């Protein structure tokens, strides 16, 4: 399948070169997989989700996304125009309030919720969790992310936007999950992206167009935007039978575009997420 005039990040994940604008992908499109977006919620009624999005849990007075951040991330995972995996099922878990903030105890509860809740969903091709959130180092937060991964969910987490080593942030610093840095349309490390030995992969993170609340769209930047590219890619590859939840991060790194990013510090991987789709 070919999507013309796609957002640059989708085109990038199916290309050996920057600077193109068509996204190429197998039409299976993540059908039969599920992706949990653990964030501020998802505006499920947005036409871009085609009925494939639903809220499954909130810790606040509403499950609605009153912020936009979670809707934008969910759109990068699986919306019809802005998503990597255009036929996946999207499940929203609102651990962040409408200002984008949340207590670690709530975030931990949300991760343990997903580890159990997947047993209440139909995801024959596998389950992914996208965590575009974090804060300072916490062993408890890292342990919750490791449990979610161990339970059979491909966990992708944002590296953080501090232009610093991700070892001091959580869940970014958890070794067993997939920690995602951000790049720009010229294959430069995004100026804000964290780095370090704990990163597993880079994805498009600067000027990413996706869904927004009020049935709208907008372009924003962050490692929060790169993470759902990798989460959607995992769901797409799992549907194709090329990998499993336990191995998807390693598979994405093994099959990535290698050595093509600039301004990557010594000791950080130079790997850019790539679907290896041959049209
Ligand atoms: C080769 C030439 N310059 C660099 C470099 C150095 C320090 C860095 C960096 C990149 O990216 C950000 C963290 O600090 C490698």
């Amino acid at each position: 399948a070919a999507q013309t005039n796609a957002p640059w990040g989708l085109a990038r994940i199916s290309s050996t070169s920057p600077g193109t604008s068509t996204y190429y992908y197998d039409e299976s499109a993540g059908q039969g997989s599920c992706v949990y977006v653990i964030d501020t919620g998802i505006e499920a009624s947005h036409p871009e989700f085609e009925g494939r999005a639903q809220m499954v849990k909130t810790y606040y007075y509403s499950s609605r996304d009153g912020n936009g951040h979670g809707t934008h991330c969910a759109g990068t995972v699986g919306s019809r125009t802005y998503g990597v995996a255009k036929k996946t099922q999207l499940f929203g878990v609102k651990v962040l309030d409408d200002n984008g903030s949340g207590q670690y105890s709530t975030i931990i509860a949300g991760m343990d919720f997903v580890a159990s809740d997947k047993n209440n969903r139909n995801c024959p091709k596998g389950v992914v969790a996208s965590l575009s959130l974090g804060g300072g180092y916490s062993s408890s937060v890292n342990s919750a992310a490791a449990r979610l991964q161990s339970s059979g969910v491909m966990v992708a987490v944002a590296a953080g936007n501090n232009n610093a080593d991700a070892r001091n942030y959580s869940p970014a610093s958890e070794p067993s999950v997939c920690t995602v840095g951000a790049s720009d349309r010229y294959d430069r490390r995004s100026s804000f992206s964290n780095y370090g030995s704990v990163l597993d992969i880079f994805g498009p993170g600067t000027d990413i167009l996706s869904t927004w609340i009020g049935g709208s769209t907008r372009s924003i930047s962050g490692t929060s935007m790169a993470t759902p590219h990798v989460a959607g890619l995992a769901a797409y590859l799992m549907t194709l039978g090329k990998t499993t939840a336990a191995s998807a991060c390693r598979y994405i790194a093994d099959t990535a575009n290698k050595g093509d990013l600039s301004n990557i510090p010594f000791g950080t991987v130079n790997l850019l997420a790539y679907n290896n789709y041959q049209a």
